[PDB]
């Protein structure tokens, strides 16, 4: 099956993707800190795992959640909602493209 990337449900995604979407001026492609906060405020959660979710979320701890970003996050809260534990680290199922490796050093000589 095609859009079989990514282990959170597509019609899932797409709901969460559209909000994101329609919170975005169609422009920013990804929310800020408080701004991704304030919509997790109002899962009305507490912040020990609302920081926690952050905390596992924010794959390289900028302060930044895009769309895949917020689908992770949100999808979490979802799982907290469910009243199912969540895990202490991150599964590379609900990890998106391209962030699953970051290294922006290379330096190696030895020849």
């Amino acid at each position: 099956p095609p859009v079989a990337e990514w282990a959170v449900p597509q019609s899932s995604r797409l709901k969460y993707r559209q909000l994101f979407n329609s919170h975005d001026k169609t422009m920013s492609g990804h929310l800020t800190g408080p701004q991704a906060r304030t919509i997790l405020m109002q899962s009305s959660l507490p912040q020990a795992q609302l920081a926690s979710i952050w905390n596992l979320s924010d794959i390289d701890q900028d302060g930044k959640l895009t769309a895949e970003e917020f689908i992770l996050a949100m999808h979490l809260i979802d799982v907290a909602m469910s009243g199912q534990p969540l895990p202490p680290v991150l599964p590379p199922e609900y990890i998106p493209p391209s962030f699953r490796r970051v290294r922006l050093e290379h330096h190696h000589h030895h020849h």
